[PDB]
Parts: C-alpha cells; sequence; structure tokens
C-alpha cells in the first residue's frame, strides 16, 4: 500500500507524461522491444519491426503506445482502486495475448527508465521508488487474477 505522499510522487510525474502520451509510449515500447525482444514477438501487428528506426517510424506502434499509456494512467489515478480496470485487462492478457507476469516487470522497467530520462527534476529518488511501488501493486494484482484463471 501507497502512501498518500507516495500517490502524489507518481501522479506528480504522470501529469508530465500526459503533456505527451505519444512520445513516452514510443519511447517505452522502443526500449521493452530492444531490451527484451521476446516482448516484441508477442505482437503480431509489430514484430515485423527490426530496426529502431523502424519502431519509431511506426504510425501503428506509437497509436498502440497511447492505447497502454491511457490504461495505465486511469489505473494511477484510482490510487489503488483499480479492480475495474484491471479485469478485462488480465483476461485479455493471460488468455488471449499470453503475457508472462515477468513482462509486466520488463516493462515496468522501461517506464521508469523512460520518466527517468525525460522528467529528471520530477523523478529524483523519492519518485523512482513510488512509482516501483506503484507498478508493483499493479502487477501484484494483476498475478493475482492470473493465478486464479491458472496462468
Amino acid at each position: 500500500v501507497l502512501s498518500e505522499g507516495e500517490w502524489q510522487l507518481v501522479l506528480h510525474v504522470w501529469a508530465k507524461v500526459e503533456a505527451d502520451v505519444a512520445g513516452h509510449g514510443q519511447d517505452i515500447l522502443i526500449r521493452l522491444f530492444k531490451s527484451h525482444p521476446e516482448t516484441l514477438e508477442k505482437f503480431d501487428r509489430f514484430k515485423h519491426l527490426k530496426t529502431e528506426a523502424e519502431m519509431k517510424a511506426s504510425e501503428d506502434l506509437k497509436k498502440h503506445g497511447v492505447t497502454v499509456l491511457t490504461a495505465l494512467g486511469a489505473i494511477l489515478k484510482k490510487k489503488g482502486h483499480h479492480e475495474a480496470e484491471l479485469k478485462p485487462l488480465a483476461q485479455s492478457h493471460a488468455t488471449k495475448h499470453k503475457i508472462p507476469i515477468k513482462y509486466l516487470e520488463f516493462i515496468s522497467e522501461a517506464i521508469i527508465h523512460v520518466l527517468h530520462s525525460r522528467h529528471p527534476g520530477d523523478f529524483g529518488a523519492d519518485a523512482q521508488g513510488a512509482m516501483n511501488k506503484a507498478l508493483e501493486l499493479f502487477r501484484k494484482d494483476i498475478a493475482a487474477k492470473y493465478k486464479e484463471l491458472g496462468y
């Protein structure tokens, strides 16, 4: 459970992200796909991309990055009260897309890295720790739903 102070740090940097959702989504997905190529293979839409330049030139990738970060921002703004948001997400990611929990850890790392690069003054160690806690809480709650579903 995050304290109110920790949530404030999370949502303060997130409000900076929402000034350029699409650019953040690109940076995050590209970092993820380069650092963990097994994640790219899960996307029929994107697995044809073979270079960073190709990834940066893909409008469809940019569109999906907006979808991902919009869903994540809606989760974070619930400050842990996100049960309704996680239900369809866990269902599709466990049973249709077949995404291991570990891959959620990978994208969490990419998120933290991009936020540190783009917002250093609002992403010192205090905010890094709080964002890590928020993304861990998300993963914990998704993992419990995965376990229910046998995945």
